[PDB]
């Protein structure tokens, strides 16, 4: 004979009565005839009909399997034989379903195309039939959907559907929640938390903050010095987000000037400037990643001037020698001056040292003319030292300086002087023919030719005009010549002038009065 029972009943509950089945009243001597581990049947007296005595879990005896039977024997013992009897215990809902874990991912890249599905984990539900696992339901999403797989298996395969195109560069992963349903009501549920895992394509290009990197610096920087620095974006993972930064002029003498760190990208001084061999630098630099992928900016580096270079002169005339005569105004110097540098830098002021003999003008543009002041004397002053300083106008002041030596000529306006204002010579009568008798002596300030004296006597006639008989001079020795011996009782005195010339054109000339005095003797 065949029965039932619930599953997971108490102790006690109502089985297929045994001795109406059996054919006897409720002495008998009647015992059960399987042998379990354990058994969890007893029949009761009260009323005839077997209780079971343990709970029944067909999870624990059949699992999986659709009909649960237990068939065993009983025995009575006013009887010489045996009863088969089975009972098939049924299923309830009692179990939810079940994960393999509290939480898996689920890897997707960002490449994916929309319309991918991707398997989504199964659960188990350890009951049977409508009690078993019937459904899933995914939790809306804007980037994915559920799709189910029936089975005449009854098993369900379930996966996600890819809808919108997935950015891990908007947000790396995703929170889903996947809920598990069962059939036998009341139903039970289980919630699973999966995370959408985005993985990494090199979609990203790098991109420089600005398009335009501008220095202005000057000309005096020292190399190794750090011009700027350049960075590039790259949101993506990796080798893919690492940058390296390389000019894209690679040939001019640029590359040779900067120095540009392939990693941390800094612009770096590697030769020294100067503002005017090139004062604009236009580089365009490009970084890239561990593809191909590549990005570019510009880099402007804008020099400006230094006050490090002094000022030039260039003389066009000079008159190291000028006539003594010269009026206050005559040039001695022609000159111009031109710095290398720009602006208050390239500014010229030409001073010379304020002295009263010369002055400075400024004629046109920078060009300077040098001129006398008053009249020169060479017999007071025949040389002249000069020292004009150029200084510019920038800051540090940077001054050349030119010096200049003035010989001022020779103009004869200064006439030959003697020693005395009057001469005198006492000679006895005695006077042996044609000699020597005085010396007198001359000086003129001037130089060379103008100082060169050129002795000769007035032709005042004497009785006859014996002045060139009686005297004579040379025009180099300046020694008297008595010609004739004198005798005191024809002459006693003669007063003569004596002339002196500083030979050169035109010749200035002086007389002095010179008188010779004869002395008596015993005749
Ligand atoms: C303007 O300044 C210059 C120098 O800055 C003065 O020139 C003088 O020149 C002589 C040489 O010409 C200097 O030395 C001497 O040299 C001769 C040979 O030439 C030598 O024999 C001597 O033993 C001596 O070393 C001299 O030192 C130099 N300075 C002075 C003060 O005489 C020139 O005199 C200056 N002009 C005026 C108007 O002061
Ligand atoms: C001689 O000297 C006097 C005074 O120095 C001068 O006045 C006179 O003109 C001179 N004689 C001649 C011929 O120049
Ligand atoms: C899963 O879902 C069932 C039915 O919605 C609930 O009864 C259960 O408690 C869990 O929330
Ligand atoms: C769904 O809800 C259950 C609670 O029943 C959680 O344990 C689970 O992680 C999910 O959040
Ligand atoms: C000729 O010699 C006489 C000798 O007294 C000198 O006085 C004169 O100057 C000249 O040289
Ligand atoms: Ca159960
Ligand atoms: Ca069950
Ligand atoms: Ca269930
Ligand atoms: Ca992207
Ligand atoms: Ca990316
Ligand atoms: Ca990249
Ligand atoms: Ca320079
Ligand atoms: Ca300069
Ligand atoms: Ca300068
Ligand atoms: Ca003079
Ligand atoms: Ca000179
Ligand atoms: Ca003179
Ligand atoms: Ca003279
Ligand atoms: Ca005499
Ligand atoms: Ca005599």
């Amino acid at each position: 004979i065949r029965y039932s029972v619930p599953e997971e009943t108490e102790k006690g509950y109502i089985v297929g009565n045994i001795s109406k089945d059996l054919g006897l009243e409720p002495e008998r001597g009647v015992r059960i005839i399987s042998k379990g581990k354990t058994q969890l049947f007893s029949l009761s007296p009260r009323s005839g009909s077997l209780v079971t005595a343990g709970r029944i879990d067909r999870e624990e005896l059949c699992a999986q399997s659709a009909t649960c039977l237990l068939n065993f024997k009983v025995l009575v013992e006013d009887r010489v034989k045996l009863y088969g009897v089975e009972v098939e215990v049924v299923d309830i809902n009692d179990n939810a379903p079940k994960f393999e874990a509290e939480n898996l991912f689920v890897k997707i890249s960002e490449i994916a195309a929309p319309g991918a599905r991707y398997p989504l984990p199964e659960a188990v539900d350890p009951d049977v039939g409508i009690n078993s696992l019937q459904s899933y339901q995914l939790s809306p999403n804007r980037h994915f959907s559920l799709h189910l797989q029936t089975g005449d298996d009854g098993t369900i395969n379930p996966e996600l559907v890819l809808e919108r195109t997935l950015d891990r560069e908007e947000e790396p992963t995703h929170h889903l929640v996947l809920t598990a349903y069962d059939g036998g009501n009341p139903r039970r549920s289980s919630t699973a938390l999966i995370q959408v895992t985005v993985l990494d394509t090199n979609d990203n290009a790098p991109v420089f903050d600005q398009p335009v990197y501008r220095v202005k610096v000057l000309e005096n920087v020292a190399p190794g010095t750090l011009l700027l620095t350049v960075r590039a974006s790259d949101p993506d993972e990796g080798a893919n987000g690492k940058v390296t930064y390389k000019f894209r002029k690679i040939n001019e003498k640029h590359s040779l000037l900067f120095h540009l760190h392939e990693n941390t990208g800094e612009m770096t001084v590697a030769k020294n400037l100067d503002y005017e061999e090139c004062s604009l630098y236009e580089m365009e630099i490009q970084a890239e990643d561990g593809g191909g992928l590549k990005g570019r900016t510009k880099v402007v580096v804008m020099v400006e001037d230094v006050n490090d270079n002094r000022p030039e002169v260039t003389i066009t005339s000079l008159f190291s020698p000028v006539r003594e005569d010269a009026p206050p105004g005559t040039v001695i110097l022609l000159f111009n001056a031109h710095d290398q540098d720009s602006g208050k830098n390239g500014q010229v002021v030409c001073s010379i040292q304020e002295n009263p003999s010369f002055k400075l003008e400024n004629s046109v543009d920078d060009y300077y003319r040098l001129l006398t002041a008053q009249i020169l004397d060479r017999e007071k002053a025949s040389e002249y030292n000069i020292t004009v300083t150029a200084t510019d106008r920038g800051t540090p002041s940077m001054s050349t300086e030119v010096h200049i030596t003035l010989y001022v000529a020779d103009i004869n306006d200064n006439p030959p002087a003697f020693s005395q204002t009057s001469y005198s010579v006492y000679l006895p009568e005695n006077n042996p023919r044609g000699t020597s008798i005085f010396s007198v002596s001359a000086h003129d300030p001037d130089d060379e030719e103008n100082a060169k004296v050129t002795y000769s006597l007035v032709e005042n006639t004497i009785q006859g005009a014996p002045l060139s008989s009686y005297v004579s001079i040379n025009s180099d020795t300046g020694v008297l010549y008595a010609l004739q011996s004198f005798d005191y009782e024809q002459f006693q005195n003669l007063q003569m002038q004596v002339k002196a010339s500083d030979n050169g054109h035109p010749p200035l000339s002086s007389n002095v009065s010179l008188s010779v005095f004869l002395l008596d003797q015993n005749d």
